[PDB]
């Protein structure tokens, strides 16, 4: 019963767009009736007083009936694409807009790749459905419902015997389509093997010619291909009933039915035209049973991928409210912490409760070991999350109740795998600032000494990097990342490994440049190096959720036993 | 008519089975008789004195027909699924054989994963063109030539409307798909921009919230899908032609034949049953049309692949010529070298002319700079081509008149990117000799050290290795190959920076092993490290195919000027 939830999830999602789904419901009635009343019409004008009489009306209102039913094939399949192509596009900015806003921490919960991959596998498997059923899949349903009575009316038993040979032929159907998935898994299994090992075999093309095995080799392929065959000798029948079942039946219910319309006509009480119009009925279900059976078996195949699109969608569904509530505005960076705490894997807490203060104008730098707690006290700076115990106040003003696009706005960020859209170099500069122009991102290029590097090689500075920084290397993407962070001039600034994949020289001068470019501001530097640390102004300590040494670089010299045995191994 | 060869080569390939090839023939031929014959005896029977008279003979034997119909779509199925399938292993397996003695330089000159791309892709789709013939697309042909004349000879007018018919049904099926075609490659462009688009700034999931940019993003995907919309505006009734036509011209033609069939029987010459006859010859037609037309686009989309298949495959067929010539017994590995010299980028030569003896009880080792000369004196140790100047000669008899067999088989070989098989470690490690045994395999892990790391850690030493040592690392692929060679206990030992991918501790006691497990044969190190070179006993030099100094370790003291500099270096 789970199936129908989904087409009626489906056909809800489908029925948004009320200004043109109401005329394909009449358009399909339409279809369905005139293709109902074709095959009664060729029995009409077949049996018209033997061979003789006025037939000219029959034929030209039969001419009238297949134009129009020529006019709605035509309409019919191009507004069905139109929609359907409409609702898919609207369904892809709908989960796109409500993912935009997710928190990174249920995409790290659940993956990202495979997010994709199920978010467009189902958009392509739901446009699928929408289309196919709205061509040749809604009328049968109809011209289905309209048959059975027309035709029990007419001769309720041979309704009886075609609605037997349906069902017979349907059970059929569904036993050589369950045989053929059972064969499948030992099928495949085999085939993907040899095809494994003839890849493997060939593209080492340095130990097939480095152990003189070509006849082991070719023995053991001969081996592997002879099993493949006898695997496959026991299922060769149903491919073949799979493959030609529908001309099976169609031939079948055909022959039949027609003989037993002449033994009826033998003693006499009928004629051809309803004859015939009954072998037009039997090969019109035929081929509208197939096609339903081919649908069930595709809707079928995506289920579990509709449905976990579907179980996707209504947990991101649920989120938090809207509101206008009051922004924050001219930070200064005097942010109070008070026993904060937040347990990441939900299997023990990693930061234990802390009160920690930071006054504007002076930096602070935390060192500490292959520990967790600089991740969850940048994650607590940021507000990723909603933590569970703990109060963070900036300016008299709770951060709870100060909405995130000014909070947000107020700080930046950088790290180490700092991501870079697959376009220009150019456009990757100027996402810095919402809008900015063209003469500061000069300035903020060589501020950060990446200019000079962009203008003269990298074919000037329009040219496309690869996704995560397929083409540069790190210290090209972690300049890039440097010089946007200076030019986005936030007034709080987060430093987390951000000065690692550079040489000394390198180094120093970028130091020096964060340094004099950042005085009336800030700075949060993390980083295992011990020697951007030294450019900071207060000096922290972190081990494993606690605190001991907290001071100035006047203080350290003999406060702590770990921090001075640290200081001198590096 | 490129087509056509492509077409004669896949006949001539498949018509070796000759044993079950000419039963194909005659049940196609027979099958297309029956289906020829079935619409003009349902003509008969309609037509049988208005409807009263003996019907039971022309009732039987239609019955008849149409079982011997049925008999022959259940077998002729499996009997085609059953040849092609035999085929393909079969070709499989010639193409196999003929491709593994074939040299590496051929290998490398045109790539192997896309030779192994196309293969496999050549062999599916050889594999389809084979099976889909002969079921649905050889009975046409001849159905199609016995209808023609049958059909002239009854109504010669009718023919030619049925000819008309056909011939501008084809044209406009020709017509829509050249369109379709011209708009893929716009709409495809769009699409997979838009896809690389969504797919880029969801996969990031760090910097559309790194930028406060929902609304620019959202701007932006609006805008694109807009674009992608007015891309698919005009083509939009090309598609639903393509997915209509074959009911379109089907609807048509039964039409106008039926109507024009009433106006000619209204002066009365003719009657029902060739009508009808003539109704289902033309949907019988259209569909058979339908199916060469897709067919054919098939086998247009898939011509680039055959043609290149089939020219790699008239490319390696030209080969040696197998000989039972002499081979070599009990080397020693006295080789000589004179005047050897290859060019391998046809550009330039590498290497110069050279007269070199290497005596056996030495080992050699050559160093030097960044030149290729180490790599092609290797591949004239191994004669993996022929020489086009020079002279090598081993125990009195020349390396030309000698098969590869033997003058292989006393040569190893051990490089750094030793190809490892995706099955077992046991079997990586039994494959160093042809049947070996289960004692001697821990003697060599003993031998290499590599029985220790293999035993307590992977599981046992029954673990399976990824493609190109996916699983291990330089280090475990490089003792695996050290003890493979050094089991394979060959009498002369070919090195080539084999030792290069450990720490000193384990190099030291590497090297220590295989000189104590190596006195009475001779070895050719080639390493940049300066370490395992003072263990051999022939020092040489290498410099942009010249010889400058070739001596032993108490004359480079005071031999040369560039090897003294390197020596001190380093
Ligand atoms: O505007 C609007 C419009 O549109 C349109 O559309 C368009 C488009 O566009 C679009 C887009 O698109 C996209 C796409 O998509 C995709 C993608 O993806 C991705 C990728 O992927 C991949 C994949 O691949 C794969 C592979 O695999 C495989 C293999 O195989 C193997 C085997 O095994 C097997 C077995 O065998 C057996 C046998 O059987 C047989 C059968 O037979 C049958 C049949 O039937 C049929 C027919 O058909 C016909 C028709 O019909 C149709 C139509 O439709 C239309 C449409 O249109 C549209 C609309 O919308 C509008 O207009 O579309 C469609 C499609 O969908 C088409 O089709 C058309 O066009 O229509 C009608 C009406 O009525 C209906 O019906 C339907 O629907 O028609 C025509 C003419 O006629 C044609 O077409 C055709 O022909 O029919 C029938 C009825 O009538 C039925 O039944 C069916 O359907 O056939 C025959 C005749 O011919 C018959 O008779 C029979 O019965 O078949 C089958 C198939 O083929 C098979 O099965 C076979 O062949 O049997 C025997 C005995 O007999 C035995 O012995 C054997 O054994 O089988 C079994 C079962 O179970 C299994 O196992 C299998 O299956 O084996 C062999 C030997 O060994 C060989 O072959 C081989 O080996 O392999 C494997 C392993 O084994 C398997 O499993 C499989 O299967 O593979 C590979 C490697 O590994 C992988 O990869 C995979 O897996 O696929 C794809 C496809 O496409 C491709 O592409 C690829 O490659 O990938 C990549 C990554 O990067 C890329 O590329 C992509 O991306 O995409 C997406 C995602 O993203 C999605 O979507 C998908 O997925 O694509 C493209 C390119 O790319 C582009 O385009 C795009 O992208 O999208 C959307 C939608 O979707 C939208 O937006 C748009 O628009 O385009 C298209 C193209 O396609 C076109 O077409 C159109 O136009």
């Amino acid at each position: 019963m789970s199936l129908l939830k989904i087409y009626w999830r489906a056909m809800q999602y489908l029925a948004v767009e009320r200004t043109a789904t109401i005329t394909m419901c009449v358009a399909s009635v339409l279809v369905a009736l005139v293709t109902l009343a074709e095959p009664v019409l060729f029995g009409r004008v077949i049996q018209s007083i033997s061979d003789k009489g006025d037939i000219f009306s029959p034929l030209l209102m039969w001419a009238a009936l297949g134009g129009f039913n020529i006019m709605a094939a035509v309409f019919v399949a191009r507004g069905a694409d139109r929609l359907a192509h409409r609702r898919r596009l609207g369904v892809m900015i709908d989960s796109y807009e409500r993912l935009i806003t997710m928190p990174l921490a249920w995409h790290q919960k659940r993956g990202t790749s495979n997010a994709l991959h199920t978010l467009i596998r189902a958009t392509d498997s739901l446009f699928t459905l929408w289309l196919e059923f709205m061509r040749q899949h809604l009328t049968t349903v109809v011209a289905l419902a309209t048959l059975i009575p027309v035709a029990m009316t007419m001769d309720m038993r041979m309704s009886l015997v075609l609605i037997v040979l349906g069902v017979i032929y349907v059970m059929i159907g569904q036993l050589v389509m369950r045989k053929t998935k059972d064969g499948q898994a030992a099928v495949e299994k085999h085939h993907h093997k040899l095809f494994e090992h003839v890849s493997d075999t060939i593209s080492n093309v340095s130990v097939v010619q480095s152990y003189n095995r070509i006849a082991s080799e070719t023995q053991a392929l001969r081996d592997y291909a002879k099993n493949l065959e006898n695997a496959q000798f026991p299922v060769l029948n149903w491919w073949a009933l799979a493959s030609g079942l529908n001309r099976m039946a169609s031939t079948f219910s055909m022959v039949v039915v027609l003989v037993l319309g002449a033994y009826f006509v033998t003693k006499g009480q009928m004629r051809v035209g309803d004859v015939i119009a009954f072998i037009g009925f039997a090969q019109l279900m035929i081929g509208r049973l197939d096609q339903i059976s081919a649908f069930i078996n595709q809707t079928v195949t995506a289920r579990a991928k509709l449905e976990e699109f579907f179980q996707m969608e209504d947990a991101t569904a649920d989120r938090q409210e809207p509101e206008n509530v009051a922004d924050l505005n001219d930070v200064k960076g005097d942010i109070v912490f008070d026993n904060v705490t937040y347990e990441f894997p939900n299997s023990g807490q990693g930061v234990y409760d802390v009160s920690f203060e930071v006054k504007p104008g002076q930096t602070v730098a935390i060192v500490g070991p292959t520990g967790a707690g600089k991740t969850t006290l940048i994650n607590l700076l940021q507000r990723v999350f909603d933590p569970a115990a703990g109060r963070i106040m900036i300016d008299g003003t709770d951060t709870r109740t100060v909405s995130r696009r000014s909070l947000r706005h107020a700080i930046a960020t950088v790290f180490q795998d700092a991501g870079l859209f697959n376009r220009s170099v150019e456009d990757n500069i100027r996402v810095g600032r919402a809008n900015a122009t063209h003469e500061e991102v000069h300035a903020a290029a060589k501020a950060a000494a990446a200019h000079d590097f962009i203008l003269a090689k990298s074919e000037g500075y329009d040219t496309f990097v690869g996704e995560r920084g397929s083409q540069l290397s790190g210290g090209e993407r972690q300049r890039l990342a440097i010089a946007r962070a200076i030019l986005k001039d936030s007034p709080i600034l987060v430093l987390d490994e951000a000065t690692s994949a550079l040489d000394v020289e390198t180094e120093e001068k970028v130091t020096q440049a964060v340094d004099e470019l950042s005085h009336n501001r800030t700075t949060f530097i993390i980083a295992h190096r011990l020697s951007t640390v030294r450019s900071a102004d207060l000096v922290l300590f972190m081990d494993k959720g606690h605190l001991v040494e907290s001071g100035s670089f006047n203080e350290l010299a003999e406060r702590g036993g770990r921090f001075s045995d640290l200081l001198r191994a590096g």
